[PDB]
């Protein structure tokens, strides 16, 4: 059964809620974005209408075969009217096509849902500026402040000059990346472009990556695994024994694999700065885990709610336990206490 959390009241309105058959009263589904968690039970069968961006709908046409009349794409930082309600996307700064969504209530009140997030200043000048919010619905998934992480562009500056370095020392070494959603595409790009050499990847994750609105896409992937030197493989598969078997299957072109493991946060981030990472090596082979995040670390988020001074708080992640739902009501109260509100 649909639980409250993923409810709108006062309205026929759910948001990331696909897994628990017909919702009873529900006349409207939200995608926050594609992400397994939040699509469960979408199929080619499902006959009620879902509201998103342009990419996710690109991606529940394409993957999931959903029926072209039961999607309902909407642009982003625009009011528009859905079954008399007056709605806006704001892109979250999580992985391509992710939003979060403003609801105006009939009744005066006005609630924001963050799905999953990046809190970022940015967001501080958008349509979020000009008033007022009841209730906010938080991606809390990093709520506590152990949880720390350099930005984006730290790790993206990190993995180049890792890759440039050891490939013009050896000409002869292959680089991998690992991936198993959407999201987190920056570092196979990023590697990708300082070595002029296209992606390769399967096909399955080629059509994937055609969905997402890349611009000048074509120019920078391909399913020909011979013509780059810069391969995607399932996560799964970067371990010693999986790049062993793919050393095997690229012919004697290659000496050497180098290889990226993107994860969320990790223990080691306590005591290990960006520029003193060092990899798992084992023969010809070694294994780097970085840390590229697309969900807000504390700091982060702490801002983010100071600024928008939000009269009651909903989490979303991280409820299951009664430890955890205590644990960020402390926090929820410090905040509200060091900023007034
Ligand atoms: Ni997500």
């Amino acid at each position: 059964t649909c639980p409250f959390y993923k409810k709108i009241p006062g309205t026929g309105f759910t948001v990331d809620a696909f897994q628990y058959g017909v919702v009873e009263g529900c006349t409207a589904y939200f995608l926050t974005h594609f992400h397994s968690d939040h699509y469960a039970g979408l199929s080619k069968h499902f006959t009620f209408p879902v509201y998103c961006s342009e990419i996710t709908g690109n991606l529940l046409k394409n993957k999931l075969h959903v029926q072209e009349q039961y999607i309902h794409p909407l642009p982003l930082d625009t009011e528009c009217i859905v079954n008399g309600v007056k709605v806006v996307l704001l892109d979250a700064n999580h992985c391509p096509g992710a939003v979060m969504i403003l609801f105006y209530l009939p009744n005066g009140t006005v609630i924001l849902h963050t799905g999953d997030f990046r809190a970022d200043p940015s967001m501080e000048r958008s349509l979020l500026a000009d008033q007022k919010v009841h209730m906010l619905y938080l991606d809390t998934t990093y709520c506590s402040p152990e949880y720390t992480f350099p930005s984006q562009q730290e790790v993206i500056r990190f993995a180049i000059n890792t890759a440039f370095e050891a490939v013009t020392l050896n000409p002869h070494a292959l680089v991998v990346c690992g991936t198993y959603s959407i999201g987190k595409e920056k570092v196979f790009l990023a590697i990708a472009d300082v070595l002029g050499s296209k992606v390769g990847m399967s096909q399955e994750k080629y059509k994937t990556l055609q969905c997402l609105n890349i611009p000048e896409i074509n120019s920078l992937i391909t399913t020909d695994m011979c013509s780059s030197l810069v391969h995607l493989l399932p996560m799964m598969q970067i371990n010693f024994k999986g790049l062993q078997s793919h050393l095997k299957k690229c012919g004697g072109k290659y000496n050497q694999i180098l290889a990226f493991r993107p994860t969320g946060w990790t223990h080691s981030n306590k005591f290990t700065r960006i520029a003193d990472v060092i990899p798992q090596t084992k023969g010809n082979i070694s294994i780097y885990g970085i840390p590229y995040s697309e969900h807000s670390s504390y700091l982060e988020m702490k801002r983010f709610v100071q600024w928008l001074k939000p009269q009651k708080i909903i989490p979303t992640v991280n409820v299951g336990t009664w430890k955890s739902r205590s644990t960020m009501e402390k926090y929820f109260r410090e905040w509200k206490l060091e900023a007034g509100y």
